[PDB]
């Protein structure tokens, strides 16, 4: 036969095209769950600058607050030095 | 009637061939546009491999912040405890002036 | 007849190709409501993309500012050492008065 010899040829293709399709279709699924896996691997790291934030900000108020201390109790040790400069040579 | 028999047969062995190639046709359309998208899909393969890697490397940029952090933490409670002792000391010296104005 | 013969099996030939095509056309079909699904893949990676420029972002300003308290922290400590030695002066003043 020509004619059948040209639908059998035609119909094999179809099948060889349509088997690679689906075997990519099958490695396609695996990005579904490798998807899932880096949404929650975000939601983990964004939770984790959320506490340095939070961290950051307080050790920068701490350092406000020592800053200003200090400053308050160098003027205190500033008049002792002048008291003891009336007194003690 | 037996011109009539033969047309017959090959109008009905035409419009089952005719049926073949229409649906043929369809197949290789729809088969052509189902390998257009898979081509398309298959450069998610490297962007998600792209994404694991930017995420291990924000990982360890966290892991060295907070390393940082808990030293920064640790020093300025350090800073406190000594600020609090100084605090007596300069406290005690003050009473021990006034102390001596007063005698 | 010969030729009413292979007529016929000719067009039985082309009924079992037909049979053939239409578990294709199934099997097409099938794999067309998988790509439909996996489209959604597209807008998920984009959106993990933005995800990942965000958290850049945010360890960019989170290094400078750990960076800035690091460098506050030492000049604190510096000062205080220097602090420490004239309350240090300053009691042994006070002591060198009360003894005498
Ligand atoms: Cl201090
Ligand atoms: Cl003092």
């Amino acid at each position: 036969g020509k004619e059948v010899e040209n639908f059998e040829k035609n119909l094999e293709e179809c099948i060889t095209r349509i088997t690679n399709t689906e075997k990519c279709l099958k490695e396609l699924m695996e990005l579904k769950t490798k998807a899932r896996e880096l949404r929650e691997e975000c939601r983990s790291l964004r939770s984790r600058c959320d506490q340095l934030e939070e961290r950051v900000s307080a050790a920068e108020d701490e350092i406000n607050e020592i800053k200003r201390e200090g400053k308050f109790r160098e003027k205190r040790i500033k008049r002792n030095e002048q008291s003891l400069q009336e007194i003690w040579d």
